[PDB]
């Protein structure tokens, strides 16, 4: 059977000798909106990364605006309705939200 | 000035291809004596006077 395994922690944070490792990363797309403000983050930051992928592993794309740079891919869902787990763009460029 | 910069980098002194219509509202602030401002891989925007 296929065995999934996490890898590379040259970015992950800890508590012992060596708080954090690096601030920014590369072509972000799957990360909690915490590090996007450099403000006091939490330990739940991982839950988001995992969740987002789980969604994609069912739909085949991001839980919000796919192929849309996280720059604006944020402000558009900044509020992101409660319990919402999806938000694509209608054929007319419109934006639709949904918790289904 | 703008050209001199490009003659060293190979592109605009700020945002490349980014039409001037929205190009200004993005560099209107421009740090004290800034001469560069591209867009990160994540579409983000970064400024620099180097």
């Amino acid at each position: 059977k296929i065995i999934h395994k996490i890898i590379d922690l040259g970015y992950a944070k800890d508590v012992d000798q060596g708080e954090l490792c690096t601030e920014f990363v590369g072509t972000l797309q799957y990360l909690a909106p915490e590090l996007f403000e450099n403000k006091p983050y939490t330990a739940t930051v991982d839950y988001w990364s995992f969740g987002t992928m789980v969604f994609e592993c069912i739909a085949g794309y991001r839980p919000f605006l796919h192929h849309l740079q996280p720059f604006t891919w944020h402000e558009k869902i900044k509020k992101k309705d409660p319990k919402c787990i999806f938000a694509c763009e209608e054929m007319s460029g419109e934006v639709r939200f949904s918790s289904h």
